[PDB]
């Protein structure tokens, strides 16, 4: 993970999430960000759903 970036993401950036449904981890990407709201919108690599998570609660990409 990049612990020192973790609160900021630009929009096309691959990223995991966790997926509200689960709870667990999840590959996903950026689609857009709501900077007002810290807060963005990422598509589940592999699935196609799309949620909204925080930029702050993001976590780094999957390479593995
Ligand atoms: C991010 N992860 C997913 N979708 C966006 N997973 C969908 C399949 C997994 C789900 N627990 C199931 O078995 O239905």
């Amino acid at each position: 993970n990049t612990a020192a970036s973790l609160q900021q993401w630009k929009v096309g950036d691959k990223c995991s999430a966790i997926w509200s449904e689960d709870g667990c981890i999840y590959p996903a990407t950026i689609a857009s960000i709501d900077f007002k709201r810290e807060t963005c919108v990422v598509v589940y690599t592999g699935y196609g759903n799309r949620e909204e998570q925080n930029l702050s609660d993001l976590l780094s990409p999957i390479c593995e």
